């Protein structure tokens, strides 16, 4: 029913937490996304008081380059990130937002609860 779908998988590792994402074109048509900088996504890890614990974007510099990307019918754009410190046990939420903009598409974002144990 939705043309594009973003999935998030959060996996607790020994030294860190890993986030695997896949932006999937489920439509029958190719879809173009445009970006105004090199940055492809944003990822933010919220705690139970909605304070930010991690932001992919902090500590990074992106080129001010326009980009033009086509996701074919069925194609996925796969991407991941590592949060380099396990926090304390509890439930958290990761919100990934895709920075590419498709004509006649709401911006693509997903959220995902995950427990650190």
């Amino acid at each position: 029913n939705q043309e594009v779908v973003l999935s998030i998988d959060a996996i607790q590792e020994p030294e860190q937490i890993k986030f695997n994402m896949s932006l999937k074109n489920q439509s029958e048509r190719a879809i173009e996304f445009q970006f105004s900088t090199g940055q492809k996504f944003e990822l933010v890890v919220y705690d139970s008081e909605h304070k930010e614990r991690y932001r992919y974007s902090k500590e990074k510099m992106f080129t001010q380059a326009f980009q033009n990307l086509t996701l074919e019918s069925g194609e996925t754009y796969d991407f991941s990130d590592v949060w380099k410190e396990v926090p304390e046990p509890g439930t958290y939420e990761v919100k990934v937002t895709f920075k590419g903009r498709a004509e006649n598409l709401k911006q693509v974002q997903a959220v995902q609860q995950f427990e650190v144990k």
